[PDB]
């Protein structure tokens, strides 16, 4: 009865691990789009069913590489993931806002034959790392048809975004290079109180723990992906009454549960 529903019942460990879709890559050429620096696609085989689509940016001085292992671990969960490069590896996190919005058009309407096959074009989500991070929140602002976003360690010098696109920030302990007390913990506090939003910090965790395979990261961006992209509500139980000792800090207005 949810059409979007995709995938068994979910446990926590199923979520540290890529999920039950195989999945392909498309490597996009950066001469080969207009507005972005082209980047991987990773989607589902082995399915006639169609998913939400994600973007995703990577950081300053950072290639989609740096994100390969979640875009991997996202689609296998039962998503289209676009990580984009940037025209410049030096470029801002309002200028990798642009390079996600250019990527979601041509994610649906001009990406080869057999992702457009597996995209539902209506249900689309962000996500991002450090400066790639700010550009999630930038873009939810611009784009309130967006499902979901998820920024990773996210990097800004603006600090509010007026966005009524649910929100789950990822940020990082030990992080020296966006510290959450000037980062990530103001963005969640700025946001609309009106907005679902959720914040979770890992404990321990530097400014590159997306850059590697993380339980958390996978547990809690799965989790939000599927709850809003798929409207999957088997998914809140990972995001209402947590307890999980890698996570240090918790915020929500509970607007998801």
């Amino acid at each position: 009865s949810n059409p979007y529903q995709r995938g068994p019942n979910p446990t926590r460990s199923a979520l540290t691990a890529d999920g039950p879709f195989s999945v392909r890559t498309y490597t996009i050429s950066r001469l080969s789009v207009s507005g972005f620096g082209g980047g991987v696609i990773y989607y589902p085989t082995g399915t006639s069913l169609t998913f939400g689509g994600i973007a995703m940016s990577p950081g300053y001085t950072a290639d989609a590489s740096s994100l390969a292992w979640l875009g991997r671990r996202l689609a296998s969960h039962g998503f289209v993931v676009l990580v984009i490069n940037t025209n410049s590896r030096f470029d801002g996190p309002d200028s990798r806002a642009s390079q996600l919005s250019a990527a979601l058009n041509y994610l649906r309407t001009s990406s080869p034959s057999a992702v457009r096959a597996r995209l539902d074009a209506n249900r689309l989500a962000v996500a991002g790392h450090s400066m790639g991070g700010g550009g999630t929140l930038r873009i939810a602002e611009q784009n309130p048809s967006l499902k979901a976003a998820v920024p990773l360690t996210p990097w800004h010098t603006d600090k509010t975004f007026n966005t009524s696109v649910p929100v789950l920030i990822v940020g990082a302990e030990a992080d020296t290079v966006a510290p959450v007390s000037q980062h990530a913990i103001p963005f969640y506090q700025n946001l609309p109180s009106t907005t679902p939003k959720v914040y979770v910090e890992l404990c321990n965790a530097s400014h590159i723990a997306p850059n590697s395979p993380n339980a958390a990261i996978s547990v809690y961006t799965i989790s939000w992906m599927k709850l809003w992209v798929d409207n999957d509500t088997r998914y809140r139980q990972f995001l209402c009454n947590v307890n999980d000792p890698a996570l240090c800090d918790f915020r929500t207005n509970n607007r998801h549960c």
